[PDB]
């Protein structure tokens, strides 16, 4: 985790000021690479909340938009912007209490995908029925006659089945940012494309992360615990040791309130990562030749532990 | 140097499959110290892209061959039912960055929402029951980089200026999906500088980073005319970096300036908004010199 503490000195030392309340000092463009094999990237300089974000993981895997199965996961993150923040709570799109919209993981399992096709286009209908598109409506536009088609894509488990199946793609991604609904939903996706990369040669499989934007403070431990984890279950369910996760950030910032607290952070010694288990329950692909992706939704945080966390 | 220590690296390190690569890789360049027939054919690209063209000859008549093959010999595409005849691509690129097909499927009585999506640019275009609701169907052609110049000229600190093209849901309907996928604009009002992030999830770095770093170049230098900011950072994150083997020779044995025309108006200089440059602009806008 060097390489953490040197981008929060490199931001400090070589970033700008800006205001938007609280101001942030900040820069465009960062990456972090972790070789997984040699430890989970979690803080040591403080406590990191590896139950809370393993618990937000797990919720996302579940396609969840309500705050209180977070909370049920051992994650409480959601709650402030589920009830209190001003803007979402008078946006017509929140159902009630606890609703957060179709925010991330609803998008990385059951993404909303409509085609609208001519209704005797018998050789596109059939192809796109065939890939799980399903007519929902039948309709008159421009003196034409048409159809609706609807598929709740689960981009997630089309990665795992592209793994097991041509782990030579270099198409195996998915993302949450979907620009149809930025206006439905609490938050935006702030970590947006996750894209694997098996190595069939080591029998190793690599996580690239794009961020948007990160606290780098409070956020970035979060989700670099959580793209581990989720490199980690992956390879686990598809017969690949997890190997390289590239954390690559768009806007890396630190808010002024928070700079005492990571001064005194930067002059701790910081300790040994931790190894990360999966617990044995959870099937390996590579042990068992059975593929059983319904581990996606079966799995829950107490099957994620740290061995060895030493931490401020 | 960057570019060559990323060559050594994936030379050193990398896994053969014929291509060797590794998996994440950065390059990052300061472009007010310098720009990083294919620069042309970049540019033809770009243009082709802002113009939402899904005609390989659309693309030819800008000066970019690159798409012709993927259009009329590729046999999977050939084969598929969304292909209308030749030089068809499908709605590739910039098709998703300039009208993006958003649909939103609300219950017709959910009048708060529907009034919300109206103000937005939808527009109900069909009725029908559904599980025995009513409901009606809206949709907006999403221009997401227009969206974006808007943003920077109104709110630049908003840390959601991006598009991209990767539409999951109509990746059976196209040519080839997004490789250079995701563009994320960083405006720095104290400074007045902006920075582009780029995600490519492949990259030949023998001949297609050069392409691709023109490309992105030239768009962050376009952007910044047209909402009064200088060009700054261009990060390059790369998922799949990787090399061909028949390319070896030529990278073992292995700056300019880029300009964009006067008649491009400068928003700082006018104080005039005018977006439709994307349209208005040409490829002999822009140049390399040195």
């Amino acid at each position: 985790m060097k390489q953490y503490l040197d981008l929060v000195r490199t931001i400090l030392d070589t970033g700008t000021w800006q205001s938007n309340g609280i101001r942030t000092i900040g820069i465009p463009g960062a990456m972090l690479r972790f070789d997984l094999q040699q430890g989970f990237p979690a803080v040591t300089t403080k406590k990191l909340a590896f139950k809370s974000a393993i618990g937000e993981l797990v919720g996302f895997l579940r396609a969840t938009r309500s705050a209180a199965e977070f909370r049920a996961l051992g994650c409480k993150v959601w709650d402030a912007n589920a009830n209190e923040n001003a803007q979402w709570l008078a946006n017509p799109y929140r159902r009630g209490a606890d609703d957060l919209g179709d925010v991330y993981g609803v998008q990385w399992r059951r993404w909303p995908g409509y085609k609208v096709l001519d209704a005797h286009a018998d050789a596109q209908i059939a192809d796109a029925t065939s890939r799980g598109f399903r007519i929902v409506a039948r309709f008159e536009e421009g003196g034409a006659d048409k159809v609706l088609l609807h598929k709740a894509i689960d981009q997630l488990r089309d990665c795992l089945d592209t793994i097991v199946r041509d782990p030579s793609s270099r198409r195996i991604l998915f993302h949450g940012w979907n620009p149809a609904v930025l206006d439905e939903i609490a938050l935006p996706a702030c970590h947006l494309l996750y894209q694997f990369l098996p190595n069939v040669e080591r029998r190793e499989i690599s996580l690239c992360l794009y961020i948007r934007s990160n606290d780098v403070g409070l956020g970035t431990p979060f989700n670099l615990a959580e793209g581990a984890a989720l490199l980690t279950l992956v390879g686990r369910l598809t017969g690949y040791s997890p190997r390289w996760f590239t954390y690559f950030i768009g806007d890396a910032h630190i808010y002024e309130n928070q700079l005492d607290m990571l001064k005194q952070q930067l002059e701790r010694e910081p300790f040994e990562s931790p190894r990360l288990e999966l617990a044995e329950r959870v099937p390996d692909y590579a042990k068992t030749g059975k593929y059983e992706p319904q581990w996606l939704e079966r799995v829950e945080p107490s099957d994620f532990t740290l061995v060895g966390y030493r931490h401020h």
